[PDB]
């Protein structure tokens, strides 16, 4: 027998479908075709689609078209063409046949509104999907919530968080990884929790009229709309019932459950007569023991038992797994019901805690018994319940179901017991006893994402790329600060806090600045700071405590970085002078600034290698440069450095002696983060420190000319073990590593980029490196993270790939490390003196920049995937598919560069003022916040490149005009208008 | 707020309703009912059932009976009395009302056949299951399929499993735990596999008719039969479709793939009109990187894809998993299907490879794109695959469909690749062409399976008793030494083949023995020697490499019976002299003897207490027993051991210094190991060896008479960490660590289990147990593990601290431990001077053995569950259900008790014959089979109790009356008959 795989299979049903019929009829731009053999012989398809889509399946699923195409397509090739507001079938001879009335009906059905199946945005950014249509991929339906646990302890970890698909599905996270609602651990991406969370029916007279997870032929129409931190979803039966759907987590407040997520249900029965119905809502709770789900699922089952909670008044409201292991009782769930018919109050009248009674013969979409519930507490299994009420909604009015499912844990509470966790749900319950008090919650939670935003707002013509920067970036950028990369729809084990992840906080803190929350960007600064041990190395992850002491090499020389933003913004140097606890452990603590400066000192002076330039470890921020593999972590290399002391007499600060690999995107973070120490430094008044960063500084530029400059690129990597000559370095023509026959050598986009950002990199090196990666590191869906290299010439313990062509590390691009390029392109665009040069860079950036904005997802959704609201993590090169965790680095450095796109950089002296806008824009305005004034700018050019670096611009604030390009940050509490118009 | 946990409310429904129509109505033996709101104030039942069964849930299932009661049930309680006849409803004033005539008609139609809700078994032990019917348990419906790899390389490590419940579904599994069909991971224990595991549609007309895993309106009957290792499944369908499913996986043979499941679905027209009808077959295959399912599903789904399968001739036959890593591509995956249509023979025209376009917008129940595939090659995704083909069946004509399923692993060939896979496919489709082929198949595995089990069988009047006992006993004793616990119904990871699991062994070998299968035995011990260090410790699992090195102390001492019963039946001691590699890796290999040698060292010499017994190493046998909490592996014993050796200028074989507990269930089990390795040093003219062995045998007796003795019990374990004496030793009276103020200590069974067994304990010391034991350890559910303690006082993480009370070890009845104390109380009973105390003895031996006889759980299957053919873990002291996986050594245990009351022991001059019976029976007769030979005995006694060590015996041997009661092992190939009669005084 022989074999066929899906990438051999080259011929695809569209280009059989045009070798058929290209010149017999017009196929359109676009066109959708199917196989309509195993043999892939013969095809099926409709052409003159307005985009990409699967029409063909949609087609295929209909009943009448179906039965229609068997007459005709069991071997013989036909297509579908309009003419004349008609439907023809034309076959491969060239007969034209006009099909019967009722598939020609089903057709202009179907056909009508393709350019809307994947649904799309409104002015304010919220995401409208039609729940018939087909998902163009995983992560394309999914919305993000997250609580706000602002002013109260330990913010990062015990933020709850939870993930709700177009249907509702998806699940519920208290903090660390522990789960309210069941996370299924399948095969299947889509499926990230159990099919009964946040489920219900609707009975009526004994008959199941209303599935909220399925859409039968009782529903006209259903919809669903994402939003910042909230879903809602309307459903219309065919019996004149409106139902709605409002999904949110609940905001802290003293006293409530540490978890809280809240869905409140309308009915609202839109014909005349009164309707006795019965609703039933489901869900299941999630196991303290997770590694017992893959170990023992019955020891899963048999630790817990499940209970019943009664209020005061001796009536049954909701249910609560209870367990018996001691470890298991520090977190305690609940969900209750409450129902509201106007101002009179329910309660659920029957429950059922077993899965097998509760589905019966049927399944979960038809339950057997579902409508009579046995009112049995289970005395084991899964925590699987569900509650049901009656009700009489009467001719044109609305009863309001809310279920609150919730978690209290130990991590907030001392002495914890379910004591602690029924009286939190007391005041729950007596917090949101009033009818409207959820719905004031709602906007509450509305105006704080209103707020938040308005740090950085566009005005420009487009209202969908101003409702993706103001509203869906923003929050993005909270939540990835909340919660770095924890939590998503594919993103569903235990992750730990990285030390890198402060990367998020480089453009969040303006925006919490802006809303009075300064002292919650010093508390996440000094827990950053906290992880740093005395040497100078820092912990690689961390929730509660530290771990993986100095693993990699490059984590604690990002800290400088976030300080210096801060101390530009808001002039505070006290935190120099803050005493924080060292990650040595003891009771030992330290000043901020001799953090700093061990910090620098462990880059500078020890850790470094044969060249001056800091060691590699067992990875830089690429984790794939496992050259060493007899790498050491910080507390050997710290243990090894004082033995070297001893044994050779030497000073504290001297090299540690060895034959490691030299990193030198390491060299260029620690030559910007000196740089930025010297700016504090002379922020400070401390002359003596800034003179001396100064020096090293220097010292440090020429080393890393001198060592890492290739005559075409900067190297990534430098390699000091082969005293023979066979290997010296990596990441440079001629480095004989390239994998590639038609690649003189490997080549890093991260070497170029972090060149141009440490200030590193002169004018020449820029336009070599700029022509370098033109010719090799541009691919047409991006910036290619490196070309292709052989590694196991030099560290043999490498093992083979993992991936096909175009996944993650075997060519995708991930855009992370694109825009970090973007931005320093964007960087070195605004100093270079050739204009030519800068042009080419700008029209790069944009290029770049116009792959990653998620709202440019629905252009052609079928073909790209993603997200139309939330940045995803890297693009397939081989397809262009947009594939990954909705958390990842993209959103904070894409927020950055479209400020940096703006012209707004905050410097010493103020706000230098110096944008770079598109060729084709004329226009452009915008408005900033400033804790204490405001700015409106307003920027007009003419068609063109234009920059104040060569063309000729006029420049007025308060309306006057200015010759400094730099604008002081006032202090006046007023509004300042700055004005700047390109001469041509 | 106040919180009501599920024990806590005492009252029940039940209890409620004899409470309230107690004396108005007769509410007979049994009863059901049900709560009507969730205050627990009244209640809706039935009464006058044959047997405890949900019968109230299928009525409120009913529309009709759900509508009529919905008038009156919240707020007055309602029952249901069938008199004359008819159906009355009876509230609780005493008002008596005719039920209407449809509500009287669904009434009797549900109460019609209570008793066989929960099916049937045959005569020949196979269980006929409907599929309408609400499951008494997780485990009820489940049977377990194995694979034949004898006479190929690598047995142990290469046969399929597979399990399979009522509707097919289920996991199917290859060498080690490669998945070939989809393991499910998930809360509910009824889910094993993917539910589109062996499942298939049927279409006519573009329209939905038929769903495998579905009963619907259009399904008149349906019925399930579970045999041994095959699958029947039986669907009629109200338009004249008469459709049967066999399931079984193919044994093994030269060229074919390492791993195949065979499903046949055989379609007959009962009508008189030719039906045009399409079928399509789904699955999902089981993915190469198990792990990093909890960590990145993205991972899983893009490092493979999808591929289409073409013979020799061009046509699509299949699909199969392509992945790219070459860790993930030593193993290949393959599914294809055949239809028969009478002589002709066809492929499959379509398949589609996407789960998202399969069920489109509707379910996988009812998929919206399940009648025409896409004819798509997925890039990336799990392997979900569905294979469509029409046919035409003919009027009272039959159509087939032949499935095959199955993996090809590098473990099997050399320089594999994906040809191998393409060749072995190829010779697997060649095999199976004609039709008649695939029923021989499933012939020859039936006749392995009625050959097998032929060494001991029973011709008992009671037939449920003897066919649980001939055939499936035997059956599931076979699969637990293939598998331990590696592989079931719950049993999904992490778990391997365990060393204490050659506990199965022990039982198994006399079949394979009987079945010219010797070697493989051989091959079997020496496999299990191969997990065993230097030192001693052995790896607690092992696939291919072992895991856990020395973290259980109790392990590498059953190898030593596993020997002595091999060298005991064979007169075999050349394994004696075979080099086996050790665990510790690298390539130095070890003679049997000095690695048993090594074994006893490392328990009496080395790794032991202060009062010189075997330490505990934070678990014995008793997995819950973590007493230290500081506890060490065998590794790093045996680092600072020699760390100590060098510091305190001591020899190999001194005493390892510490304070940690000790345990003394290792203490009997070392002495058994060193009486057994005299016993075989003596059988092979090792004297010096036999008489060492024997001076440590009473060193060690001594030792645990003077230390563990308590004048009460045996002790379970020794404590020695607290200096101030304030706790010294756990397991008997006064040990001031019991739970209960009503008994004086904590009381293990195991100690007196192991007391008994390894021959340490008097006469006078039975009685005392025995008497304790029927004071606090016997529980009308049988012999509880343990009596409640208190275990949180010295150490946390045990299993008081994780159980409810009467759940797995937290003093529940575990059936293992109360198979191995009623083997002891058998031992006991044959050698007693004291007849009471014998007679006791097997007393409570027969009580505790009814409760564990599987077939015996269809008598009240809904209170007890379990499964009536396999045996399960515990049995839950609370409300006697019968709970935890199916594999366990409560079959291998059962099994040897069994064979050990009709009197079949082995000894070293031959079979020592000493039966004990029943008091009520007075005939026994079974058939034995020898290597050499085969024995029919014939057992005859009055009504009472009687043993040849008091009763007056005659015992003839082919006729010839003798004194001796040892039978020799005959040699002449002939069949010996065997009489005993027992004569009253
Ligand atoms: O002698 C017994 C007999 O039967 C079998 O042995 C069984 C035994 O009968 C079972 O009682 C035992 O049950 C264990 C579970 O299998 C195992 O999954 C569970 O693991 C627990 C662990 O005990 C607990 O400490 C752990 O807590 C961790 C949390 O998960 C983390 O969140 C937290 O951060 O860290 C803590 C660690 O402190 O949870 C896991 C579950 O996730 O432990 C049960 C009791 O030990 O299983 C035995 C088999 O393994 C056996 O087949 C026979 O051979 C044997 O003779
Ligand atoms: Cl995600
Ligand atoms: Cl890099
Ligand atoms: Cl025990
Ligand atoms: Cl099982
Ligand atoms: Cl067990």
């Amino acid at each position: 027998v022989t074999k066929v795989t899906a990438r051999n299979n080259k011929i695809t049903p569209v280009e059989l479908l045009n070798q058929k019929f290209g010149n017999k009829i017009n196929l359109g731009n676009f066109a959708d075709a199917v196989f309509t053999d195993a043999a892939f012989k013969n095809v099926a398809g409709i052409a003159n689609l307005p985009m990409k889509a699967p029409v063909m399946q949609v087609l295929m699923e209909n009943c009448i078209v179906s039965k229609y195409l068997k007459q005709f397509v069991p071997d013989r090739s036909v297509c579908f063409v309009e003419e004349g507001q008609k439907f023809y079938i034309v076959l491969e001879d060239g007969q034209k046949i006009e099909v019967p009335e009722d598939v020609n009906k089903a057709l202009k059905a179907t056909v009508s509104d393709v350019k809307h199946w994947a649904g799309y945005l409104t002015e304010d950014g919220e995401h409208v999907i039609d729940l018939l249509k087909p998902a163009p991929g995983p992560h394309f339906y999914v919305n993000l919530l997250i609580g706000n646990r602002l002013g109260f302890k330990r913010t990062l970890q015990t933020t709850p968080k939870s993930v709700v698909d177009r249907f509702g599905r998806g699940s519920f996270r208290s903090h660390a990884a522990t789960q309210v609602l069941a996370t299924r651990f399948d095969m299947r991406q889509e499926e990230n929790g159990f099919p009964a969370n946040r489920q219900f029916y609707l009975y009526e007279d004994g008959k199941q009229i209303f599935y909220s997870a399925l859409i039968d032929d009782n529903i006209v129409e259903a919809t669903c709309k994402h939003s910042c931190n909230r879903t809602v979803i309307k459903y219309k039966t065919a019996c004149n019932l409106e139902i709605t759907r409002t999904i949110f987590l609940v905001p802290h407040k003293k006293g409530f459950p540490l978890a809280t997520e809240l869905q409140r249900i309308e009915i609202k029965n839109a014909s005349d007569k009164a309707r006795n119905l019965s609703i039933t809502y489901t869900g299941m709770f999630g196991t303290g023991a997770v590694h017992a789900i893959f170990e023992d699922v019955t020891y899963t089952n048999v630790i817990m038992q499940s209970a019943a909670l009664y209020n005061d008044k001796g009536e049954f409201i909701g249910i609560t797994p209870d367990y018996y292991p001691e470890e298991f009782k520090q977190d305690t769930r609940f969900v209750t019901m409450i129902v509201r018919n106007g101002d009179e109050k329910s309660f659920p009248q029957s429950f059922c805690t077993d899965y097998n009674d509760f589905v019966g013969t049927g399944t979960l979409e038809h339950p057997a018994g579902g409508c009579n519930l046995n009112n049995k507490l289970n005395r084991k299994g899964p925590g699987f319940f569900a509650l049901g009420a009656p009700f009489t909604v009467e001719p044109g009015k609305t009863v309001i179901i809310d279920t609150f499912t919730g978690l209290s844990s130990s991590k907030d509470n001392e002495n914890y017991s379910d004591a602690v966790m029924l009286r939190e749900l007391d005041n729950l319950l007596r917090y949101f006893e009033k009818s409207e008090s959820v719905e004031e919650t709602l906007n509450e939670i509305i105006n704080f994402h209103e707020n938040y935003g308005k740090y950085f707002q566009f005005n420009t013509g487009n209202k969908l790329f101003d409702s993706g920067f103001n509203r869906n970036l923003a929050f993005q950028v909270l939540y990835q600060t909340f919660m770095s990369r924890s939590f998503g729809q594919t993103q569903k084990g235990y992750r730990e806090i990285g030390f890198r992840e402060i990367q998020d906080l480089f453009a969040s803190m303006y925006y919490f600045i802006n809303i009075g929350y300064q002292d919650f960007v010093k508390e996440l600064l000094f827990e950053w700071t906290a992880n740093v041990y005395k040497m100078g190395y820092a912990n690689h992850n961390f929730y509660w405590v530290g771990k993986q002491p100095g693993l990699y090499s490059d984590d604690s020389l990002w800290l400088l970085q976030a300080y210096y933003r801060y101390i530009i913004y808001t002039k505070d140097t006290s935190v120099l002078n803050e005493e924080v606890p060292v990650a040595d452990g003891n009771n030992e603590k330290r000043a901020v600034r001799e953090t700093l400066k061990a910090i620098i000192q462990y880059s500078a002076c020890i850790s470094v290698g044969d060249h001056g330039l800091p060691l590699l470890d067992l990875a830089d921020w690429n984790d794939c440069l496992k050259i060493d593999s007899n790498s050491i972590d910080g507390a050997t290399k710290e243990k090894l450095y004082y033995e070297q002391l001893k044994k050779t007499n030497g000073k504290y600060g001297d090299r540690f002696m060895s034959d490691y690999s030299e990193s030198v995107m390491n060299a260029f973070l620690l030559k910007l983060a000196i740089d930025h120490l010297a700016e504090i430094a002379t922020l400070d008044n401390d002359t003596q420190l800034a003179q001396q960063m100064s020096e090293l500084s220097k010292e440090v530029t020429d080393r890393i000319q001198k060592h890492a400059w290739k005559e075409n690129f900067f190297a990534r990597v430098l390699i000091n073990r082969y005293k023979d000559g066979s290997y010296t370095y990596l990441g440079a023509k001629g480095d004989k590593l390239s994998a590639d026959p038609n690649i003189d050598g490997v080549y890093f986009l991260n070497s170029f980029a972090w060149s141009v950002l440490s200030d590193v990199a002169t004018d020449e090196q820029i336009a070599i490196m700029v022509d370098v990666i033109k010719k090799h590191l541009l691919t047409p869906y991006g910036l290619r993270l490196v070309t292709p290299a052989d590694l196991n010439k030099i560290a043999n313990d490498t093992a083979t790939g993992h991936y096909f062509f175009g996944d993650r590390e075997n060519g995708a691009v991930f855009k992370h490390a694109s825009m970090m390029a973007v931005a320093a392109l964007i960087k070195a665009a605004k100093k270079v003196k050739d204009n030519e040069l800068a042009k080419e860079m700008a029209r790069i950036a944009y290029f770049m920049i116009d792959l990653v904005l998620p709202y440019k997802n629905l252009e052609n959704p079928f073909q790209v995937a993603g997200n139309p609201r939330i940045c995803t993590q890297y693009i397939n090169t081989d397809t262009g598919e947009n594939i990954g965790p909705l958390l990842s680095g993209t959103a904070t450095w894409l927020n950055l560069n479209l400020i940096s796109l703006a012209g707004i950089e905050y410097t010493r002296d103020g706000i230098s003022f110096n944008p770079i806008l598109r060729e084709e824009e004329t226009q452009l305005n915008f408005t900033l916040k400033a804790p204490k004034c405001s700015y409106k700018f307003s920027i007009t050019k003419p068609v063109g490149f234009a920059r104040m670096e060569s063309s000729e611009y006029e420049l007025f604030v308060d309306g006057q005009k200015i010759d400094n390009t730099v604008i002081p940050m006032y202090t006046d509490e007023k509004e300042h208008i700055v004005t700047l118009k390109f001469k041509h």
